[PDB]
């Protein structure tokens, strides 16, 4: 009895599976569907895709079904503020179709493709169509979660059809005065029928969060679950604030000139050289403040110790273990484990190192370092390979499949500047050469 | 340059000091006077407790000062509910007093001993006394984080009156019911001046937690850092309903046979006897529902597997990592290595063994555990020695430098019922005969 075996890839132990002579598949905990509420220009199309970039980084799969992508489908040219209206009979028709066919969407992919979260990223302003969400979610089973974004400041308003309204296909063809004038004259549209979530009355049975004022105040109602008690955290710990994020990996090590992995190496002549170049490249940035985080590994904390400034070590920045692997090249791991080299190749991200990780474990160890990110303002990271393609994985919005596999060079340093719904990405070599220790799939 | 030397302990990478003829030290950010908030009888205490129970563990010095407990060493006999009346003008000086002399003892504890988070635990119920708070919070240089709980069910004050308050040392010569009565007349002496916190107008700069209707609803307010980021989500996820934590090791494996650390060896003969007892040690619990959690070690999932029962594997519940010395006996490792094995014995809690880990290590992984622990109802938690003392020590408030030599039995469940201001621990021995792994101080 208690028979278990040994996963090849995740290394998991399982119960040996002695399938009788006609094998049968149960095929395949309840999915989310949450609702953005909320007047235009507040925001929702940023947190949908920001919770949803986090979301499936942790592994949860995530989508949203933005009601206005569906509408500029149905409806060839935008034209004015004036398809808005609540008088527009035909244009009413029309938004609530694909309101619908979003709806449509979201039972087909949370039900039918695996999705676990479903993102309806629509005004949702009126009590009647969060009834009928309501209807929908209990008819299919789905979890309800309201997300509210009130602010009623100009110019956080006004910013926000600046930075990503008026740049939307909807607004090609006009000017920048045009398309903020047009865009005021399109949320006045919603001020009418626009009735704010109650918890306190009305909407005292709903799960819900109010993110009032940019994420300066709270009004949590009934968390349920795991899932929404994580989201209410994240919502809390972001920010919009301007700031700058660098990651770069510890300057060349002695490992690295051998083509080992792993071990806990120091600084090689070229190395130190880059931690000299990284102080003068931090000193040249000219930032007002600036925290350093590093790993627990003597590398990162050599090339640290050149910069002069206070930083933090965490452990969960240490590079990826590599188990009964660590301090082997690439062709004794061939050598020695050629079936360990070759399940690797083939499931780089899930794959698990005898004793050690996976890129999967990894994910689960920097979850605290990038909410930590999040908080933070001007953050300089100063870490691993694997670990660097991790955090970037977040940032850029790439799947497990493509996260093993992202350029992260040596003696270069990965800028990364929040805009609009995502991370813009410089990348500074700092002249320094090294060896390389990118490897591509085969 | 950049010459580092790793510290034989804790295994960390430093700046190789080499102090000048007069070595100098730079002896010794911002420490947090929590103010709670409320009426008597609506959990403040419960709260301060459980907060601090909290933050002590995850390594943050934290302390209660408990204006009632000043106020009982000030005044020798309680009488009655007339001590706390507005108009006894010698006790509310007296308890003035009290007041001060906790904040007194407040000062002393964050800016004289080390402390980092000060539970300053009385009603604070009037803007007048968080004036006086926040005016010596900010002489001091102290940040000040409001926790306001906020209750008018008749049902839930009559419940913490019989479960905590009539138990009290001020109610010794008192029967349930005259105790009750006299904490009912109590509580609505401070009913006329209570002044709820305000966010919306006067408390809108002051940053608080509004605990609604023992939490089911939340206001948060201004969270300024990473400390009050963790509180509210701590508090968001912490509940009072009835459950039961069930802790054990995996059966006995082929390493506790052989005297072996580490590994991932499977279930002894005797190991699966136990395994077959706790099936029928649950069985006869009969509880509801159970959530079942294993480590992604073989030893405790064949332990779950003779349950028949869905669990889940935690790789943060695997056992601590020995790294050099993993599959070692211990005689092994005080003759290979006698320096590391007389390192640990000297300091068990911040000893990290070369390439693996320390308790304090096991502490972080596990934060995610207990926080997912608090979250559910009942749930079997089959783990490791190391593992089980960290998870011990949390719900038995046990020091760092206790819970490596907590007492964790191999085939003995450790039943945890929360009662009062925290756990009630049942021991229950399976009757299945094993080795014997706990080693004591030297
Ligand atoms: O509350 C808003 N109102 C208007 N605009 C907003 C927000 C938020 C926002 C909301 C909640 C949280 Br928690 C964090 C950010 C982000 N944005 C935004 C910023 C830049 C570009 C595009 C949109
Ligand atoms: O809000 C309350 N009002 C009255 N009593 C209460 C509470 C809470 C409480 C409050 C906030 C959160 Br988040 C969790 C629990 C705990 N207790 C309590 C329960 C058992 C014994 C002693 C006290
Ligand atoms: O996933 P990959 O491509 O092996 O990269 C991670 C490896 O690269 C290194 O950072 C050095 O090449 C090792 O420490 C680590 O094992
Ligand atoms: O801290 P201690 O007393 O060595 O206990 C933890 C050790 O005990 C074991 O659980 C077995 O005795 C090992 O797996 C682990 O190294």
């Amino acid at each position: 009895p208690l028979e278990l075996t040994q996963s090849r890839v995740q290394k998991i132990w399982v119960p040996v599976d002695h399938r009788p002579s006609l094998p049968r598949s149960c095929g395949p905990n309840s999915p989310t569907v949450i609702v953005m509420v909320g007047l235009p220009a507040r925001g929702k199309t940023y947190i949908s895709k920001k919770l949803t970039r986090y979301l499936n980084w942790i592994g949860v799969p995530t989508k949203v079904f933005n009601v206005g992508e569906y509408r500029r489908e149905a409806v060839k040219q935008y034209s004015s503020y004036n398809f808005f209206r609540p008088d527009n009979e035909e244009a009413m028709k029309v938004r609530k179709q694909c309101a619908l066919a979003a709806l449509r969407d979201v039972k087909s992919y949370l039900a039918k493709e695996g999705g676990q979260i479903a993102v309806f990223d629509a005004t949702n302003t009126t009590r009647e169509r969060r009834h009928m969400i309501l209807h929908f979610a209990k008819e299919n089973d789905f979890k309800a979660f309201f997300i509210e974004s009130v602010c009623d400041d100009p110019t956080v308003v006004a910013s926000n059809i600046m930075e990503v309204k008026i740049s939307s296909p909807d607004y090609k063809d006009c000017n920048s005065a045009e398309a903020m004038d047009d865009f005021m004259k399109r949320i006045s549209c919603y001020e009418a029928s626009y009735q704010p979530l109650d918890p306190d009355k009305c909407d005292r049975d709903l799960s819900l969060i109010k993110v009032i004022d940019v994420g300066r105040r709270f009004l949590v109602n009934r968390v349920q679950d795991h899932i929404q008690s994580r989201i209410v955290y994240y919502l809390m710990n972001i920010h919009v604030q301007p700031r700058t994020i660098y990651l770069c990996r510890h300057g060349e090590n002695e490992h690295n000139l051998q083509g080992r992995i792993g071990g806990d190496s120091g600084l090689s002549s070229r190395g130190k050289k880059f931690a000299s170049a990284l102080s003068k490249f931090v000193e040249e940035q000219n930032l007002k403040d600036l925290r350093v985080w590093t790993s627990q590994l003597k590398s990162t904390i050599q090339t640290a110790e050149a910069l002069r400034l206070p930083y933090e070590q965490w452990k969960a920045l240490n590079e990826i273990d590599a188990g009964v692997c660590e301090e082997l090249t690439y062709e004794e791991i061939r050598d020695t484990y050629p079936e360990e080299y070759a399940l690797r190749e083939q499931d780089k991200y899930y794959y698990r190192y005898p004793t050690g990780e996976s890129y999967q474990d990894l994910v689960q160890r920097l979850e605290p370092v990038i909410m930590e990110l999040e908080r933070q303002e001007n953050v300089l990271v100063i870490c691993h390979q694997a670990v660097l393609r991790c955090l970037l994985a977040y940032f850029l919005d790439k799947s497990a499949e493509e996260m093993p596999y992202l350029k992260c060079p040596l003696h270069t340093v990965l800028k990364l500047t929040p805009v609009a719904y995502g991370c813009r990405v410089e990348s500074i070599y700092l002249n320094v050469e090294s060896v390389c220790t990118h490897r591509e799939r085969s």
